[PDB]
């Protein structure tokens, strides 16, 4: 599938409201969907490690395909 890469949560960088500019995962970049704060709290609350893809997934990527873990 057009997946990408994983979903920890080191270093969210916040500003938008929700949307904001994660360092997670395996990369760094600004995400927008409609809610992805509940996934990187939800993720490292629980664990830290999610699954990030879709959306080209580099620099502005992951739209609304994430795994939660």
């Amino acid at each position: 599938t057009p997946d990408c890469v994983t979903g920890k949560v080191e270093y969210t960088k916040y500003n938008d409201d929700d949307t904001f500019t994660v360092k997670v995962g395996d990369k760094e970049l600004f995400t927008n969907r409609w809610n992805l704060q509940s996934l990187l709290l939800s993720a490292q609350i629980t664990g830290m490690t999610v699954t990030i893809k879709t959306n080209a997934c580099h620099n502005g990527g992951g739209f609304s395909e994430v795994i939660f873990r």
